[PDB]
C-alpha cells in the first residue's frame, strides 16, 4: 500500500526529473525507493544552489549543513524566489525527510554522505563565484565540477548498487569506473547544451581546450568562425569519449537487470548525442537532439543485456570514426580513441 508521502516523492520525481523518473520508477523494490530519495535530496541540494535570490550568508549554510536536515522532521524552506521551477520539492520536503528516515541505515549513510560531500563542493563554488571568476580554466578543474556532481551521483548509485548485492564489489574499489560513469554523461550534456548555457552567462567548457581556437568564449558561437568552432566540439568530444570504455567495464559489473537497465539507457543515449553533435554546427547555434525513432531502438538496445549494448557502443564508435576528418586538428586521437573501443568491443563479444 503506497504511503501519501511515497506517493509525493514519485509526484516531485515526475515533475522535476523528464528523463529519470521513468528509469528510476523501474527498478527492483529493493533500491526503488532509496535511489527515488537520493535523487529528490540532490535535486533540493540544487534548488538550493541554483537560486540568485538567496544571498550566499544564507545559502552557504545551507548547502553545508544540507545532510543534517535530513534528520530533522517536518524540514521545509519557502526561501526560493517565487518563480524557481522546483521551490515546492523544498516547500514540501517533509516527505523526503520522511522517506530518508525509513530507508535502512546503510542506506541512509550512504544518502548522507554524498549529501554532506556534495553540499560542500557547491558551497565552495557558489563561494568562490561571489569573490573570484570561477571560470573553467583547465582541463583539471573541468574533470573536478563534474567529480563534484555527476562523480557524485555515481559514487552513491555504486555504493547502493553493492550494498544491495546489484553489483560486483570491485566496483567500489576502482573508483574510476563511477566516475567516467558519470563524466560521460555530464561532459555530455556540457558539450550538447553549449548554447544555451552560454546564454545563461553559464561556461563550463575549459579555456586549455577552447583557447586553442578561439580568441574568447563567445567567439564560439559566431557564424565566421564556425569551422573553428567545430575542431574546439571536435576535441571536447575527444575528451568525453576517452570514459567511454570505463563505462563499459562499469556495467560489465552489474549483477540485476533493472539496475543494468538504469545505468545502461544514459549511458546509450550519451554515445549517441555526441555522435550526433560530433561536427555538427547546430550545435552551436540551438540545442540538437536524437531522432525519435533512434531514441526507441536505443531503449530497445540498452534494456537487454552487456552484449547489446556493446554493439550500440561499437556502432556510434565507427559512426563518430566515419565522420573524422584529417582537415580536424584532433584527427588522429579520434580515430585511436574510437579504434580502441571498437577493438575492445571486438575483444570482449567477437
Amino acid at each position: 500500500n503506497e504511503t501519501e508521502t511515497q506517493k509525493a516523492c514519485f509526484k516531485f520525481l515526475d515533475l522535476t526529473s523528464r528523463s529519470f523518473s521513468a528509469v528510476i520508477k523501474e527498478l527492483h523494490p529493493e533500491l526503488l525507493l532509496p535511489v527515488c530519495v537520493f535523487y529528490l535530496v540532490l535535486r533540493g541540494l540544487d534548488t538550493i544552489e541554483d537560486d540568485t535570490s538567496i544571498p550566499l550568508k544564507t545559502k552557504e549554510p545551507m548547502l553545508r549543513e544540507f545532510k543534517d536536515y535530513l534528520e530533522q522532521d517536518g524540514w521545509t524552506f519557502d526561501g526560493n524566489r517565487p518563480e524557481e521551477k522546483d521551490r515546492e520539492l523544498l516547500v514540501q520536503f517533509h516527505n523526503v525527510i520522511t522517506e530518508f528516515k525509513n530507508m535502512k541505515p546503510a542506506y541512509r549513510e550512504i544518502v548522507k554522505d554524498i549529501t554532506d560531500k556534495m553540499g560542500n563542493g557547491m558551497a565552495d563554488y557558489c563561494r568562490k563565484a561571489e569573490f573570484e571568476d570561477a571560470s573553467v580554466k583547465t582541463i583539471e578543474e573541468y574533470d573536478l565540477y563534474c567529480y563534484y556532481v555527476a562523480g557524485l551521483v555515481g559514487e552513491g548509485l555504486t555504493r547502493l548498487f553493492v550494498e544491495a548485492e546489484f553489483g560486483n564489489p570491485a566496483l567500489l574499489s576502482r573508483p574510476r569506473l563511477h566516475k567516467s560513469m558519470g563524466l560521460f554523461l555530464q561532459k555530455t550534456n556540457i558539450i550538447r547544451d553549449v548554447r544555451e548555457d552560454h546564454d545563461d552567462d553559464r561556461h563550463f567548457w575549459p579555456k586549455e581546450i577552447w583557447s586553442k581556437y578561439v580568441t574568447e568564449f563567445e567567439d564560439l558561437f559566431k557564424p565566421e568562425n564556425r569551422e573553428t568552432a567545430l575542431n574546439c566540439g571536435s576535441e571536447m568530444v575527444l575528451n568525453a569519449l576517452e570514459h567511454a570504455e570505463e563505462c563499459l567495464f562499469y556495467l560489465a559489473g552489474l549483477r540485476e537487470q533493472s539496475v543494468f537497465n538504469f545505468c545502461a539507457i544514459p549511458q546509450a543515449m550519451a554515445i549517441a548525442t555526441l555522435e550526433l553533435c560530433f561536427r555538427n554546427p547546430d550545435m552551436f547555434d540551438r540545442n540538437i537532439k536524437i531522432t525519435k525513432g533512434e531514441a526507441c531502438q536505443l531503449m530497445m538496445e540498452s534494456t537487454q543485456n552487456l552484449h547489446v549494448l556493446c554493439d550500440t557502443f561499437r556502432r556510434y564508435a565507427r559512426r563518430i570514426h566515419k565522420k573524422n576528418t584529417p582537415k580536424d586538428p584532433n584527427f588522429l586521437k579520434i580515430s585511436i580513441v574510437c579504434g580502441k573501443i571498437e577493438k575492445f568491443i571486438d575483444t570482449i563479444f567477437p
